[PDB]
């Protein structure tokens, strides 16, 4: 019965490694994380810091999400993290990614008791 709490951790949280080693990172763990079976994802964010410092950024900047909701918040600091994006070549279900390594703010969407991230909406 996955909460959207847990699936924000499946989709997006990496702390064993501090960044991507390789090139493969992306399409090794979008097929890992179970994050190509329907469909492939077009984007996603892999995040490589602590769960409680990730946890946190629901009480660090309030923010609009692109969609308009208000319960977005964006981190203070920048954060590790793995951009993972289809390339030119991605068709389902032969799905392909490009790993790029980054080091930005993160905005996600917060909900819940315990108040935690549910959606990931942008790097800045
Ligand atoms: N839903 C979702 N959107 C993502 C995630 N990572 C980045 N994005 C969004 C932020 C931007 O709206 C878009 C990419 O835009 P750009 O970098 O300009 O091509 O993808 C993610 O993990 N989930
Ligand atoms: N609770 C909640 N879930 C959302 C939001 N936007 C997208 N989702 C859900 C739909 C999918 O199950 C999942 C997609 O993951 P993500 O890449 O984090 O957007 O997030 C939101 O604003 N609030």
């Amino acid at each position: 019965k996955e909460t959207a709490a847990a699936k924000f951790e499946r989709q997006h949280m990496d702390s064993s490694t501090s960044a991507a080693s390789s090139s493969n990172y992306c399409n090794q763990m979008m097929k890992s994380r179970n994050l190509t079976k329907d469909r492939c994802k077009p984007v996603n964010t892999f995040v490589h810091e602590s769960l409680a410092d990730v946890q946190a950024v629901c009480s660090q900047k309030n923010v609009a999400c692109k969609n308009g909701q208000t319960n977005c918040y964006q981190s203070y600091s920048t954060m590790s993290i793995t951009d993972c994006r289809e390339t030119g070549s991605s068709k389902y279900p032969n799905c392909a990614y490009k790993t790029t390594q980054a080091n930005k703010h993160i905005i996600v969407a917060c909900e819940g008791n315990p108040y935690v991230p549910v959606h990931f909406d942008a790097s800045v």
